[PDB]
DNA sequence: CCGACGGCGCATCAGC
DNA sequence: GCTGATGCGC
DNA sequence: GTCGG
């Protein structure tokens, strides 16, 4: 908030260079950025000041100044003129429609809300879920009502079996007063890094929910993650709550602080935490931390026993959650 | 001053 | 059907 | 786009 604008426009060009241009790494370093500079703490007063941070190099440098001065960028007020890319930039804003398929709506002609409705046909089953709550999936979650659907996901994973062990990550273990969507990590002794004496750990769960009417949808749904919808219960003559996205992975018991440390992020945290193990010799994924050998092969798994021993492996000094929102 | 750039589950399409 | 590259997401 | 080899 504190240099709102800045981030804003790298924000805007981060999206542009990943969902138009189709540039992956510009996309990242641009929003690495957007992170830096949202984290510092003075109200930049030069594109100098800027590329100080790391992930600000000069071009970024440049664009900050012609904001700083007009209040403004050409480049991204070119962008936003541009029917083309304007186009693509929305049909991304669909849960399943990425740069490509984006990008081969517009040479077909469906381009608007109005187009996809009507050619609901052309598009897959995420798109088509996508498309059906797009409305509502662009309003951000309460804690309030965060908090009321951490009972009813532990509850019923309670009454399916006691031995799980639900955690609601996200945001929403960053103490955020607000969440995107629901992130719920998942854990059961049945199911470990070297055994796995049930098969259906993740069905019976999905299962449940649904039977409850709290999973109204599913986007996508393998044996150990799923991608779906759900909605909280309303009153009477209440309107309805806006149904939500929520994610469930199922990671093996033994290797949850491993999990829960990739599940709580940020994303550009799990980014500069990975890209910095890369650099002390280790290789960070949601469920192990492993030495990058002498050929830079990954070796056999670290022990881990918290959250703060992967964090030390790396020599990164810990960080709850609430400070882990980059 | 030229390129590399964190990691992975599901869904989907291509070649066999 | 199985293997692998590719979209798209978290 | 950035930044390190
Ligand atoms: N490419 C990515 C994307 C996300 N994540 C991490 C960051 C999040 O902790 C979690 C996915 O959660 P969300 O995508 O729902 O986003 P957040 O929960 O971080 O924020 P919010 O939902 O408030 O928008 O996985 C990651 O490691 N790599
Ligand atoms: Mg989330
Ligand atoms: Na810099
Ligand atoms: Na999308």
């Amino acid at each position: 908030t504190l240099n709102g604008g800045i981030t804003d426009m790298l924000t805007e060009l981060a999206n542009f260079e990943k969902n138009v241009s189709q540039a992956i790494h510009k996309y990242n370093a641009y929003r690495k950025a957007a992170s830096v500079i949202a984290k510092y703490p003075h109200k930049i007063k030069s594109g100098a000041e800027a590329k100080k941070l790391p992930g600000v190099g000069t071009k970024i440098a440049e664009k900050i100044d012609e904001f700083l001065a007009t209040g403004k960028l050409r480049k991204l007020e070119k962008i936003r003129q541009d029917d083309t890319s304007s186009s693509i930039n929305f049909l991304t804003r669909v849960s399943g429609i990425g740069p490509s398929a984006a990008r081969k709506f517009v040479d077909e002609g469906i381009k608007t809300l109005e187009d996809l409705r009507k050619n609901e046909d052309k598009l897959n089953h995420h798109q088509r879920i996508g498309l059906k709550y797009f409305g509502d999936f662009e309003k951000r979650i309460p804690r309030e009502e965060m908090l009321q659907m951490q009972d009813i996901v532990l509850n019923e994973v309670k009454k399916v079996d006691s031995e799980y062990i639900a955690t609601v990550c996200g945001s929403f273990r960053r103490g955020a007063e607000s969440s995107g969507d629901m992130d719920v990590l998942l854990t059961h002794p049945s199911f470990t890094s070297e055994s796995t004496k049930q098969p259906k750990l993740l069905h019976q769960v999905v299962e449940q929910l649904q039977k409850v009417h709290f999973i109204t949808d599913t986007l996508s749904k393998g044996e150990t993650k799923f991608m779906g919808v759900c909605q909280l219960p309303s009153k009477n003559d209440e309107k309805e709550y806006p149904h939500r996205r929520i994610d469930i992975r199922l990671i093996p018991k033994d290797q949850y602080y491993c999990g829960v440390l990739y599940f709580t992020g940020s994303d550009i945290f799990n980014k500069n935490m990975r890209a910095h193990a890369l650099e002390k010799g280790f290789t960070i994924n949601e469920y192990t931390i492993r030495p990058l050998g002498v050929t830079g092969v990954a070796g056999e798994p670290l022990p881990v026993d918290s959250e703060k021993d992967i964090f030390d492996y790396i020599q990164w000094k810990y960080r709850e959650p609430k400070d882990r929102s980059e």
